[PDB]
């Protein structure tokens, strides 16, 4: 994908899982990868910037000195993986607060901030990423199902107000092999590596597949609809789920 | 219906427009209807306790007392800058866990069970963010709760109500010409070539709340006059 | 519904199972209700007509004549190798086509007209492409004669009728307890624990062919216990 | 996507259009494009197999040849433009069978004959494309909207049928610069190349990106589902439409 080449892309957590494999593959097509979050992904062919999404202070300025520095911003890539930091475990009604916050409040900051920068850009597209554990099971993942369908509806509107300037769209995940996912099964059948294993092959055979994703496969459809091959493409969810919806 | 007759009917924000219909409809239907709103109106026909749905205290102690007086919760109907934003998700998306959370145990063991969730309507971010909040909402309870309770939600599109009204108001003038003239043309982006009755509204939550609608959970039904059937 | 009574409804195939009930519950409101099947049955509740609805000429026929015995229709009911695959989407498809196309022009014409149309459930192929297939036709339907009449579709699950208590006997045997098991099982899969019944997908039916659906059109109602709640 | 490279791609109807640009992009990822229409689309870098999609015989034959030939099928294309033949123009009730013959039946019988072969090949995917006819104007475009919702179901059993073995997904289009899209306008203002100009911008703004769409812009979609970077991407629609469905 030649247009991704140079223009700069803002993964929200790049660390590990699908934010990583995210972000490799935007390196491989040559972007200025920017990492917002709280951690460092230790590997400096992305540029980090400290900062709590969640805090609308910490993403309004933090925005604003990504666009100081590569004078644009073309790609924001909103994903939450191992950031929904606190006590996790269950809880229940502030911890249901705080998913809805990291799950679909640090999509509306980052956003509402890269907007106004976005739009005076290139082929600005932003994509949203649901949680892995829409689909899992009920902890209580009330809070993830809620902010996965906020987060279309999220996208929807930006889609329709900013087009035909700028596009949105969704990629909705199933179960993703992903550090948040090996958890909830240790968290199901505790820490055992045949335990967790066979744990993870019974969630594969709830999907047509017989598998459950990589993230390098969450990575190919953010780079397509971020990509210029999605020009027309906008306000959509494209499943990355194994048939699991159907 | 010949099974809503004496059900006990929580009706969230059951003040005017959308909230007043249902509430009058379920009156009309021998429900026992109590409405949990800030505000109260004037009346004999139906329930009233001083109860804002974001704040989670009021909203527990106001179900705990509905059910200490009644004994029963059947039906629960919850009806709709950065402040104003999160705002909304509060009133449009916070409120119905809420009520829902405290609602529930209540519910399961009252007869039929059944809780309806009408989504809502410069930037309409936070109602579109908040619409879509309340189908994963519903989706997720009637997953959780099935098949104990039944979990709907009613999507509404343009309906004559005072918001709307003042809605068009704004964009024309106060003229009550222009504004009809407002109101027909936006009837006609409709295939229906008008805009809805809160009547109408109140007929697909009197469904779903009643036996009727027995094997219907987690599902959206449009009241829009085929705005989505794009 | 007090707007059901002494309506004309059409419904199809309404032999047995879910055309039965939906047959039934008219007949239980007040409706005026024609049967357009191939096997006719014992009645005295219901008219009948014999009409193939695979073939467009009996189709036109059976329609013409309705609306000069009755002077109205105001409801139409649609309910469900190569050569068999050709032949489900005859049934399924095609027949909700030509009843349609032939109903309509009349149903313009009478009160409160309302189509409904009924999706269906080796390789289950043609039943899966045909039901999607009848939401695309309810959609334009609905789209190209709004406000004139609405057109709405219903979209069941699992539900107790002879066709899948076959379907289970097939399976494991004629054994009315090894079936009962795998029905049970069945009912499992549904979030609701329990496979439906016709009475629950007929109460749909007639809220959607009502007056209480005045603004809803184009549009699927789930009666399937959650099934597609994922 | 180097994947594609050298993989049997059978697209039904490759001359005009959608078609022509689907044919074009796995040329260029260098795939053995196989032409199933009733027209030679001239160009030698597609071979052409003789055959009306919407006679079973016909495509039972010409699959089998093409097996025998290229001893592989990994990409099945089923897309109508411009092989809708007949009087058109308008009538309705045999028309109405027709379009559902062209528009469905030949997605079937093209599906049927190909699953035994493609199930024993490579990475088979399957990809139908809804017709551009669907959002446009009510000739009678009843027929359109069906055989799309139709494809969508077709869609859906196959993959859920041939997972994890076989993928099948759907793109759909809205209003697309085409043969088809032209015509349609030619015929609401009659044949003045600026009447149909102004018609087409006219159609374009009723998408939010204020335009049309472009076939390289289906054509992408097509290539990107076929492709190994959709292997978790099954039983699905794209759309291609603009953001009008939103």
């Amino acid at each position: 994908f030649s247009d991704l080449r140079d223009k700069v892309v803002i993964v929200t957590g790049a660390s590990m899982g699908i934010g990583r494999a995210i972000a490799e593959r935007f390196v491989d097509e040559g972007s200025k990868v920017i990492d917002l979050s709280i951690h460092d992904p230790g590997e400096a062919k992305y540029d980090h910037i400290e900062c709590d999404v969640t805090n609308p202070d910490q993403v309004k300025a933090s925005i604003d000195h990504i666009f100081k520095e590569y004078g644009s911003i073309s790609v924001l890539v909103n994903n939450a993986g191992i950031e929904s930091y606190g006590k996790i475990e269950s809880m229940s009604m502030g911890e249901w607060r705080r998913i809805i916050d990291v799950n679909l409040f640090g999509y509306y900051y980052a956003s509402k901030f890269a907007i106004p920068y976005m739009i005076r850009s290139r082929d600005p597209s932003i994509v949203n990423i649901s949680s892995v554990q829409a689909s899992i099971i009920t902890k209580n993942a009330s809070a993830y199902v809620t902010s996965k369908h906020a987060v279309i509806g999220l996208t929807k509107s930006i889609a329709l107000d900013y087009a035909p300037l700028l596009r949105c769209n969704a990629v909705c995940p199933a179960t993703i092999d992903t550090p948040l996912v090996r958890k909830a099964a240790e968290l199901e059948v505790g820490s055992d590596p045949m335990r967790i294993e066979k744990k993870i092959s019974e969630w594969g055979h709830e999907h047509p597949m017989q598998r459950i994703g990589k993230p390098q496969e969450v990575a190919s459809a953010v780079a397509f609809l971020a990509s210029r091959e999605a020009s027309f493409i906008t306000g959509t969810c494209l499943y990355v789920d194994g048939g699991l919806s159907i």
